[PDB]
């Protein structure tokens, strides 16, 4: 069998400032947990020029995504354009991101994020790791 179901299943956009959590958090679920394959698809420096690339429904086909961020980072224009797909340019019910905040009341990020979510990881109560908890609400999906 060489014919593929699907290109991508899960994808963590985060900084690189935290290239080692993203990796240490990716890794429990890469072994025998969710029994996934997650990718790490870090900001590349571009050639040089930018077009404005067709609908990339190649980031619609993932099923679950970990994002893990600061809101002084979040708040700049390029998170937020960027993040665009998961505002309202999102597919439906799949490649869901998880964008961990410490404690902010829609002052780091923008209104569209208004839905039952409820960013959580308030204070230093290691709202790193709870990221890894967050994807694992999503698995409720599968029962």
């Amino acid at each position: 069998s060489s014919r593929w179901s699907k290109d991508y299943d899960v994808c963590v956009c985060h900084s690189e400032e935290d290239l080692v959590a993203a990796q240490d958090l990716v890794s429990y679920l890469e072994g025998s947990t969710a029994s996934l394959r997650a990718f790490l698809q870090l900001r590349d420096a571009t050639p040089g020029g930018a077009i404005v690339s067709e609908l990339c429904q190649a980031l619609s086909s993932s099923h679950c995504r970990v994002l893990l961020i600061t809101p002084g980072f979040l708040q700049d224009p390029w998170c937020k354009y960027q993040m665009l797909q998961a505002l309202t340019e999102a597919p439906g019910a799949e490649g869901c991101t998880i964008p961990l905040l410490s404690g902010l009341s829609r002052a780091a990020y923008p209104p569209e994020l208004r839905f039952m979510y409820y960013v959580d990881g308030r204070g230093p109560d290691g709202g790193f790791r709870q990221v890894k908890e967050a994807v694992m609400r999503y698995l409720q999906t599968l029962s």
